[PDB]
């Protein structure tokens, strides 16, 4: 299914790092290894991703922000955040304090967070 | 099938600039005919466009920045730039020469350039 170090989960790996990094240095390190900072599709697999990071308890960066126009987030995949599944804000995020472009999964929920943070983070790319 | 004074290629709606304006003014004059200072997708879109631009001599910007990170470039729709699409930098490039931080068609390839300077812009949009 997937290498070693990675999570099998419906159909796409997952690798979280043991490691901390800025959100950037994150992406590229998902690059790195052919894969990419998590980009959520499916309600299951945030689902998933919230409870693994809640187990572990970690905050991780996601493939998500809105570095280029304040407001209108974006995955790394180049599509636009949806009305749908802006629900997973953690309650008053995202509030951008003291410019916050990056997305970290934090308990239950989203939160913006500053990208120069080192946190956790996770690579998807697929099974096959 | 795209509107006057712009030019279909692969699906997609391309409008080549007249004018000349920096970087973000560039990024907002795409926003406001609802449109994307252009984020190049594919290999032969970055051929079309590479042409376009070199036939007429011309300096052109393309939506990509990395403003908010030096050395980790990103697209405009919120996708970082791939190691594949690096490949498209101009040789020596990009050197960030007394800083700069956005994206121009240079010749052949990519040069990294001072953000206030005046270019050309191209937007793209779906044809639908
Ligand atoms: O939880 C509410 C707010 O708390 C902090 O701001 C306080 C002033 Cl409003 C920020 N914040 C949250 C976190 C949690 N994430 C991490 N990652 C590494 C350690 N903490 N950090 N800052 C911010 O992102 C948040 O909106
Ligand atoms: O060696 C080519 C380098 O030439 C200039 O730097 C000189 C000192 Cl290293 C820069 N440069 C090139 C250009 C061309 N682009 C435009 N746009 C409108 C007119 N010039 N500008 N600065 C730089 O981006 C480049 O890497
Ligand atoms: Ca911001
Ligand atoms: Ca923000
Ligand atoms: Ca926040
Ligand atoms: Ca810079
Ligand atoms: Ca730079
Ligand atoms: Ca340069
Ligand atoms: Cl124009
Ligand atoms: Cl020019």
């Amino acid at each position: 299914h997937c290498p070693k170090d990675w999570t099998f989960f419906q159909g796409n790996c997952y690798f979280m790092s043991n490691s901390q990094r800025n959100w950037h240095d994150s992406v590229t390190a998902c690059q790195e290894v052919r894969a990419q900072l998590v980009v959520i599709k499916t309600a299951e697999e945030q689902n998933f991703l919230q409870l693994q990071t809640s187990r572990s308890n970690r905050f991780s960066w996601m493939g998500l922000s809105d570095l280029n126009q304040e407001g209108t987030w974006q995955w790394v995949d180049g599509s636009p955040l949806s009305p749908s599944f802006q629900r997973y804000w953690n309650s008053g995020e995202p509030n951008n304090s003291g410019n916050e472009d990056c997305a970290e999964f934090s308990g239950s929920g989203w939160n913006d967070n500053r990208c120069d943070v080192d946190n956790y983070w996770i690579c998807k790319k697929p099974a096959a």
